[PDB]
């Protein structure tokens, strides 16, 4: 197997390659990394304080995570299917995502796409294609 | 084949769903769309003014967008693969992104992801998993 990870530094971007896994991270407070297998590809993108992207993949998954902002993304690609993440977070809104693969899951295909203000989560699972997208901006409103 | 189309209002969102077509568009100024076949997935959500989503696919592909304000995401899953594109975009800014799966690309997977003030584009294109990431600030 192969694992990558680039911590985040301001002003530059950061790359480690090894085979399958690619992490790539901008900004301080800003983290990505990833693990893979030969057959299978793992992407993970972190940019800004606050933002992680963890991708894990085996056998022939494909895991991408994209975190920007204070936002979490992690996609777990296990055996095989393409499990994607999309977590963005601005203005003080915080994203958690997660996305899943598995020959065992209840689903083909399962898209959750959540936006909103303040905190917001979403995950997903499916056997062959799993897609999370969260977008959170700005804070809940106060009643 | 599918299509579907919302196009955003004040005060609800607007859902529609045909077949292996899903759109969705919130807000005044969003708009959604999609096509789709029997064996692919199109997804399109749009969310506030200026946001505009469209998904098509063909044959096993599954196309998703996300497009959050000022904000154009496209994304073509042709005949194959996961095509998703995720564009975010604050007033003053405007994110543009586009994610393509063919199996006349030349790689197996490209990621694309941008990230600034202002007007801010990628574009991304693969045989079997194309994702894009805009994000733009002001």
């Amino acid at each position: 197997g192969y694992s990558c990870r680039a911590v985040g530094v301001d002003g530059r971007a950061v790359t480690d390659i090894q085979g399958t896994c690619h992490a790539k991270a901008t900004g301080a407070g800003a983290m990505a990394s990833g693990t893979s297998e030969p057959g299978s590809t793992s992407t993970a993108t972190a940019t800004g304080r606050g933002a992680t992207a963890r991708s894990t993949s085996t056998g022939r998954g494909t895991a991408t995570t994209t975190a920007t902002g204070t936002a979490s993304a992690t996609s777990n690609a296990i055996g095989q299917g393409t499990a994607t993440t999309t977590a963005t977070g601005s203005a003080g809104g915080r994203a958690t995502g997660s996305a899943t693969t598995s020959s065992s899951a209840s689903q083909p295909t399962q898209t959750q796409t959540i936006t909103g203000p303040g905190f917001q989560t979403a995950k997903s699972f499916a056997r062959n294609t799993a897609t999370t997208t969260v977008t959170a901006s700005h804070h809940h409103h106060h009643h």
